[PDB]
């Protein structure tokens, strides 16, 4: 057993643990842990089976064996149970199975090792490690360690672009298990946005939510934090306020999808609280976590050119469709500045407030979204403009190249920043070819590049891409809109972007400007 994948010592970070059971309570504690370190402490559980799990697919195969292992400590009388349980997702049956790997009983005030030689189906994925008792007793771990058993500037974006901006990607539940995407982030990216794992309804906690303490999670989003947190990759976080992906019971009286619609100002108190807790928690968990970056408020201007006419962009009153709970509650699009607000009192200084949106190069569109954004800026509420960028291979027409430098400088000209936020560009089911997605590549790095050289006040920060490769892009991969095809072989468009800058220039990835 010689190669440490894992080894969680929580000094900084909660290094990926979250607590098992709704009610269970994880609190990292200065010199409560093994030898005098810190340690975590996991409080309130409720049933034998509450406790502490952390998901590790990013650093367990299916088919390998492991030496699982973690020092634990409880402060009852008496002899507890201790139970580490190896947990995966049978990725042909698609049940989750658990198996205790290790049983030992561990006496009160000392430190015990607790460990077993494990190997997991060849099947197997999301292999996630858990830590229970045999009673509801309260208890601590550390030092964490899984084994087996067996500056010059390279070729690689973040390096190529590091005295630009930030090149990012995205993840999440399902590609944090890919190896082979593991060692592609690694190697090319120093951005990772969350697929849907930060969003409200992955992080919204219904149980015991109240109006003034409204509860939330990252555990759906720590594997990604935790990784890119050990990794200094920085985070955007994505996102605050969504007519999409919220839970209607957000917003209603009693906390339940069907209540009643609430008043604007019960509402501004569940808004401060989601957005203070959010900000609070990933303080808590991930304090080296890099966030630089958070998207505020998302797509809340309407498509509809009425809509952008007679009602400032306000999205339709309602639930689902593109219709926006946050209208239902406000009339209006006043909930947009309340958000910065709030995000503005919470957020950290490092951590740059971008209002979001897609089809931002359409005339009557991007009119009203600069204009919401020109007022937030000079307010001292917003940094940023995000451009989705959700556009196709074509130069020319609706999401062309004149559109979308247009656009690109006009909400450049307002002061602000500027990120690239979800870049893809579809091929429309073959109509473009690779030859053509690489010029449109090439064509929106290049005026990204463009305007860093040229001013001044306003610049773009990031460009990212909605995804890895092109087995994982919500457009569907008859679409094949990424820089990598799905074997993660580079395609045309990535040897494209790769060309626009001189290794003169490059720098260091890890460290961008
Ligand atoms: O059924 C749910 C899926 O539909 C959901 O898929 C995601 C939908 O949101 C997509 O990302 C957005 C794309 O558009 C921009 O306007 C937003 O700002 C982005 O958030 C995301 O890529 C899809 O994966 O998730 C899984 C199901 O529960
Ligand atoms: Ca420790």
């Amino acid at each position: 057993m010689d190669y440490e994948v894992v080894h969680d010592t929580f000094e900084v970070n909660f290094d990926g643990w979250c607590n098992l059971g709704v009610d269970t309570y994880l609190t990292a504690v200065e010199n409560e842990g093994n030898n005098g370190t810190r340690g975590m402490m996991v409080i309130n559980r409720s049933s034998a089976s509450d406790g502490a799990y952390s998901e590790k697919g990013f650093y367990l195969d299916g088919g390998v064996e492991y030496k699982y292992s973690v020092f634990v400590k409880h402060n009852g009388t008496g002899t507890e149970t201790f139970k580490l349980s190896v947990s995966y997702l049978d990725s042909e049956t698609e049940e989750e199975n658990k198996e205790v790997i290790a049983t030992k009983d561990v006496v009160a005030g000392e430190w015990t090792e607790i460990s077993a030689k494990y190997k997991a189906p060849k099947t197997a994925v999301n292999i996630t490690l858990s830590i229970t008792t045999d009673s509801t007793v309260d208890f601590i771990f550390d030092d964490v360690t899984i084994t087996r058993k067996g500056y010059a500037a390279n070729a690689v974006l973040k390096d190529m672009y590091a005295n630009y901006f930030r090149v990012g990607s995205v993840l999440n539940s399902g590609t944090v298990n890919n190896s082979s995407i593991k060692a592609l982030i690694l190697r090319e990216f120093n951005s990772i946005t969350c697929e849907n794992e930060m969003k409200p309804d992955a992080t919204l906690v219904q149980s015991g939510s109240t109006n003034t303490n409204i509860r939330v999670s990252l555990n759906r989003a720590a594997s990604i934090l935790n990784f890119c947190a050990q990794n200094n990759i920085a985070v955007r976080g994505h996102t605050l306020v969504w007519h999409s992906q919220t839970p209607q019971w957000f917003f209603k009286d009693n906390f339940q999808d069907n209540g009643n619609w609430v008043s604007q100002s019960v509402m501004d108190q569940r808004l401060e609280s989601y957005i203070k807790n959010m900000f609070a928690e990933i303080q808590r968990q991930y304090p080296s976590l890099n966030l630089y970056a958070y998207d505020v408020v998302n797509a809340a201007v309407s498509d509809d050119a009425n809509r952008t006419r007679y009602y400032g962009g306000a999205r339709e009153p309602g639930y689902g469709n593109g219709r926006s709970p946050w209208v239902q509650i406000y009339g209006d699009n006043k909930f947009i500045e309340k958000a910065f607000t709030y995000a503005r009192k919470y957020a950290p200084a490092n951590c740059k407030l971008y209002y979001n949106d897609y089809n931002e190069y359409w005339d009557h569109k991007r009119d009203c979204i600069a204009s919401i954004c020109a007022n937030l800026y000079n307010k001292g509420l917003l940094d940023g403009v995000g451009m989705q960028s959700h556009i196709n291979a074509d130069m020319n027409g609706f999401s062309g190249i004149q559109n979308y430098k247009a656009a690109l400088q006009k909400y450049i000209n307002i002061g602000c920043d500027v990120q690239i936020t979800e870049l893809d560009i579809s091929t429309e089911n073959g109509k473009f070819s690779l030859q053509q997605q690489a010029d449109k590549y090439k064509a929106v790095f290049q005026a990204a590049v463009d305007i860093n050289r040229t001013s001044s006040k306003g610049k773009v920060t990031a460009v990212c891409v909605w995804g890895p490769n092109d087995a994982n892009t919500w457009l569907g991969s008859q679409n094949a809109p990424l820089l990598f095809n799905a074997n993660n072989q580079p395609k045309p468009a990535y040897n494209a972007v790769a060309s626009i800058i001189p290794q003169s220039e490059w720098g260091d990835g890890n460290n961008p400007a």
